[PDB]
C-alpha cells in the first residue's frame, strides 16, 4: 500500500502510483527522503533537507528546494529531478533516462554517473527556459605501456 | 537445443551449457562468430575471422587468435575473453563482469565500454602472467558555463 510518512528522520514515500500532487510541506534540515517503488508519480519537497534517494522508480518526477549533501537516483527508469535552490551532487546509478534540471544557484552541481544511460543536464537561461546537454555514457580506454588512459566519448543529439 | 554450426559466414554457437572443449578449427577471413545464450561454456576459435559477438552469455570463456574488426560482449555476465594474436577493439556493452586478456600483439587494443561494470584488462608480462587493471565504470560531470566536462573516476582494487 502507498506510503508517505515521516518515520524518524526519514521521509518515506513509496508504492505511489499515478499520483501527481504529492508535496512534503514541513521539513527539517537533518531529514532525508527515500522515494521507493513509485511509478508515474510526481513529488515536491519544500525546504532544505540532508539528502534524497530515488530507488526503483519509473516515470518519477521530483522537484526539491535544497539538499545539504547528495541526491541519488538509483535503479530507475525515466526520472526527472529539479533543483530550485542548491544541490552539491546528483548521483545517477543503474538508471536509464534521467533529466537533471539545475538552477542559477546549483550550476556548480556535480553529476556522478555509473551504469546509466540517456542522461541529460538541463541548464537554466534567463526566461524560465532550459538548454539540454547529454552526459556521456560510453568510454574508450587505452593501454599506455604504463597504465590505462580513459577518454569519454561525448554524446550529441 | 545446443547449436554450433557455420551458417553462411556466421559461426553460430548458441544454447551451450556446461561444455568446455568447444573448438572451431577451420576458419575463413570473412567469417564471423555469434555466441548466443551460452552459460558456463568455454569456446576457442582458431584462425583470423572478421568479428565475434558474445550476446547473452553467462560464465562464458572465449579465446580467439585474430579478429579483423571488433569483438563485442553485449548483455552478458562474467565473460572472459582472450586474444592470442591481434584485435583492434573489444566493446563491452550492458555487461557485468568481463576480463579482457590481451597479448604482446594487441596491447594497442581499444576497450570501448558502456552500461557495464566489473571490467578488467589483463596485460601480459614476460612469463605467461598477467597484471590486472580495472577499467572505470563511474564518471563525474561538471558544467562549464559553456559545456559539460566529464571526468573519469579511476577504479582501484
Amino acid at each position: 500500500p502507498a506510503v508517505l510518512e515521516l518515520e524518524g528522520k526519514k521521509w518515506r514515500v513509496e508504492n505511489q502510483e499515478n499520483v501527481s500532487n504529492l508535496v512534503i510541506e514541513d521539513t527539517e534540515l537533518k531529514q532525508v527522503a527515500y522515494i521507493y517503488k513509485c511509478v508515474n508519480t510526481t513529488l515536491q519537497i519544500k525546504g532544505k533537507i540532508n539528502s534524497i534517494t530515488v530507488d526503483n522508480c519509473k516515470k518519477l518526477g521530483l522537484v526539491f528546494d535544497d539538499v545539504v549533501g547528495i541526491v541519488e537516483i538509483i535503479n530507475s527508469k525515466d526520472v526527472k529531478v529539479q533543483v530550485m535552490g542548491k544541490v552539491p551532487t546528483i548521483s545517477i546509478n543503474k538508471t536509464d533516462g534521467c533529466h537533471a534540471y539545475l538552477s542559477k544557484n546549483s550550476l556548480d552541481c556535480e553529476i556522478v554517473s555509473a551504469k546509466s544511460s540517456e542522461m541529460n543536464v538541463l541548464i537554466p537561461t534567463e526566461g524560465g527556459d532550459f538548454n539540454e546537454f547529454p552526459v556521456p555514457e560510453q568510454f574508450k580506454t587505452l593501454w599506455n605501456g604504463q597504465k590505462l588512459v580513459t577518454t569519454v566519448t561525448e554524446i550529441a543529439g
